[PDB]
């Protein structure tokens, strides 16, 4: 029943914004009543938070799995986000828009971005320690800009935004900019 | 009176979101009544559109002025946006949030981003034609990712977002990533 509500909200988010979806909608698709819905979630907003929270953790776990040539290493890491978020475009789109109106969605996003940037910087620092990358910008600042570039450019591509890099070109585009800015210088 | 309404909306946007500002607020600060306000603008939303439209055109004109070493050339161009938007942070912040709710603000933003990306690509292409930059990524795709990185990273810095590059470091951060990704590979 919790799973059914989640699947239903993801299904419907493919067709319309969260605002055009009602508790009654989610309830119907899940095969339960409205008050029964309120036993699982306080609100439709809470349902989107849980969907985003699962997609973000799935990216984060895949990146932990990788952690356990240099161009390919970065490509494989960026690809976690391309495939994870790009396989859940409706949740990605609605979760990003909700950052504006939900402090819990904003804090969720912020917490994981900090984590991913800290880990990016730790890897740059290792590449510098081994003599493979030059000591140019402070690692954490470089990492932060690269992570934000990916956030905006991935998500603009997935949304078909104008402008955006075509989805079929965006992985290669981001990998080039990461490798050149990390190893260049 | 039109100028007074605009100055007043910019002043108040420094303190609170557009939603916490009423036509009555703008009218008061401008020294006119509410129906007199409606003679100048159809809505508070229209006032923000005009503010954004002036800041965007001021950046765009400064970039046209520049057009009339390689690291410094890119730095001087990125700086147009750092100084123009960074001198109008409240308008930047409210105008970006309005892209979600106003098609006219979305189309304005999109139109100028396309223009700035097209011009970035034309300069990369010239640098490649002269033998100074290598033919790596398609120029327009590289330009699009760099422009989106700047959009998100500048504006996160100006908003004091977590995460963000500190405002005092963001120009140097972006210049490094542009120069390395353009001349590297
Ligand atoms: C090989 C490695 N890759 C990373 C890595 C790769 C990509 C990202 C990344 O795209 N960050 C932005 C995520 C977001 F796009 F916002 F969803 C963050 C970290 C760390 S170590
Ligand atoms: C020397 C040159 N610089 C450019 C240039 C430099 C910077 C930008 C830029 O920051 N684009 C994003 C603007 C935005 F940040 F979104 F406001 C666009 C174009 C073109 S030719």
């Amino acid at each position: 029943r919790e799973l059914a509500i989640l699947a239903t909200a993801e299904n419907l988010l493919e067709d319309r914004p969260l605002a055009d979806i009602s508790v009654d909608d989610l309830a119907k698709g899940a095969g339960i009543s409205r008050p029964t819905f309120y036993f699982y979630f306080p609100s439709k907003e809470a349902v989107l938070l849980t969907l985003l929270d699962r997609v973000v953790n799935q990216a984060d776990m895949a990146l932990q799995t990788l952690a356990e040539d240099r161009e390919n290493m970065w490509r494989t890491g960026i690809n976690v986000f391309f495939e994870t978020f790009g396989s859940h475009k409706a949740v990605t789109r609605a979760g990003q828009a909700a950052r504006a109106t939900s402090v819990e969605v904003a804090e969720l996003w912020s917490t994981f971005m900090q984590k991913w940037i800290a880990y990016t910087a730790a890897v740059i620092d290792a590449e510098r320690d081994r003599g493979a990358a030059p000591r140019t910008l402070p690692a954490h600042e470089l990492a932060t800009a690269l992570n934000l570039m990916n956030e905006r450019t991935l998500f603009a591509s997935f949304a078909g935004e104008q402008p955006s890099v075509p989805e079929a070109r965006v992985l290669d585009t981001l990998v080039h900019i990461w490798v050149t800015s990390i190893y260049g210088e």
